[PDB]
RNA sequence: AAGCUUGAGUCUCGUAGAGGGGGGUAGAAUUCCAGGUGUAGCGGUGAAAUGCGUAGAGAUCUGGAGGAAUACCGGUGGCGA
């Protein structure tokens, strides 16, 4: 039950939720917050309004494990992708490294060509 | 019929091309497969709701299977009947 002081976290935004997860560098999810967790619903749940109040809910979620040094990962194109990580400096914690991660297409599979209207 | 070539043709040394055929040859995610870490959320629309989820989802990792197409350069561009 000593705090373990370093780490790692995850981001993720996509178009409709932003999902955030505090992790261990073996691959481990420690605690997680979801945008969707606010109560709002469709694309609310990217923007910085839904994704700036999910950071210390998933402080929260670590609060026996203990946390000050963390190296951040970040995909996706969801506009609350940054706003969850200044709200997560600003609750007394410090980043070691921000590295983005977002793919870039690769087969893709199929597209909208024929696209929604 | 006899006579020609400066109509037509083929070629010495050489030129580009996503053309065709046969071979290959390489990578990614939705998925599937066996599990961990972990808690109530996930998914989605102009609005919502069936539905996925506590049988432990979503997501995040370990080791692995499956199928298709060939990102970038790529255009002011080539080739092909």
């Amino acid at each position: 039950r000593k705090q373990v002081s370093d780490g790692v976290a995850h981001i993720h935004a996509s178009f409709n939720n932003t999902i955030v997860t505090i992790t261990d560098r073996q691959g481990n999810a420690l605690g997680w917050a979801t945008a969707g967790g606010s109560g709002f619903r469709g694309s609310r749940k990217s923007t910085p309004f839904a994704a700036q109040v999910a950071a210390e809910r998933c402080a929260d979620a670590v609060k026996e494990y203990g946390i000050k040094n963390l190296e951040v990962m970040v995909k996706g194109p969801g506009p609350g992708r940054e706003s969850t990580i200044r709200a997560l400096n600003a609750a007394g914690f410090r980043i070691t490294n921000i590295t983005d991660v977002t793919p870039i297409p690769h087969n893709g599979c199929r597209p909208p060509k024929k696209r929604r209207v």
